[PDB]
């Protein structure tokens, strides 16, 4: 995992407020699934969790998100898992760049070609 840090003052990409975090794209605050110093972290629709605002980034425990048509799984610390993982006993990849779920397709990962559902899971064979 890698993260480029936001150093450069103003409202673009990850910054954080008043001890929140928040993601910025065209000088505004995005909802998604975005780059963090320690991780993919989710930058919530409102009172996702707590009473958060808007593109507030929230703690999101041992869970699926769907988001705009993507999937992702979400670890103890609440940041976006990547690569192979088995969660209640079957597999998903997550592509690391992005962390969103190989899903309805065919996908080669390191010369191995595998199926995936819609729903993210790999075919067993």
């Amino acid at each position: 995992y890698y993260f480029e840090p936001n150093t450069a003052i103003g409202a673009n990409g990850y910054k954080i407020i008043d001890n929140k975090n928040f993601y910025f794209r065209n000088g505004l605050p995005q909802i998604g699934v975005f780059k963090g110093p320690n991780g993919f972290e989710y930058f919530a629709p409102a009172n996702t969790d707590a009473n958060n605002i808007e593109g507030q980034a929230i703690r999101y425990q041992n869970r699926f998100l769907h988001l705009l048509g993507n999937i992702y799984y979400f670890g103890n610390n609440s940041k976006a898992v990547t690569g192979w993982q088995t969660i209640n006993g079957n597999m998903y990849y997550f592509m690391p760049d992005t962390a969103m779920a190989a899903a309805g397709g065919l996908f080669e990962i390191d010369g191995v070609i595998y199926f995936f559902g819609v729903d993210g899971v790999k075919a067993p064979g």
